[PDB]
């Protein structure tokens, strides 16, 4: 267990615990994403800051806080953009592997956004 994997595990487990509908699948998908971040040369602190902003982002959707959602989304994607451009210099098998994995992360992301917005519209928070 690398320090980068531990950093991704900490924030992905928090999201799964607070929103059980996402489930352990939310943790596993974010670990696989973290393996590509590690391949691209990301550091544990970059993954820790991005995971922290991701929890704040989804917590913002659950609570209807739009300003916090905008700020948290930018903080997470500022770090993600650094890693997309680093992935360009990766071997083609790594890039092709990432392009084949990303639709599964996209589908979990679409589900998580809709499910938490639904909890704000119904439960209210
Ligand atoms: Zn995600
Ligand atoms: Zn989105």
């Amino acid at each position: 267990l690398t320090p980068l994997q531990q950093a991704a595990l900490k924030w992905a487990r928090k999201l799964a615990e607070r929103f059980p509908e996402l489930g352990e699948e939310f943790i596993a998908v974010h670990l696989e994403e973290a393996r590509f971040w590690e391949k691209a040369g990301a550091t544990p602190e970059e993954v820790d800051a991005a995971g922290k902003a991701t929890l704040e982002y989804y917590e913002a959707i659950r609570n209807g806080d739009e300003e916090k959602a905008v700020e948290a989304r930018k903080k997470a994607l500022d770090i993600y953009n650094k890693i997309v451009e680093a992935l360009k210099k990766q071997p083609p098998e790594v890039v092709a592997a990432y392009e084949a994995f990303r639709p599964r992360h996209e589908a979990l992301h679409r589900r998580a956004e809709a499910t938490l917005r639904a909890q704000y519209e119904a439960r209210g928070s």
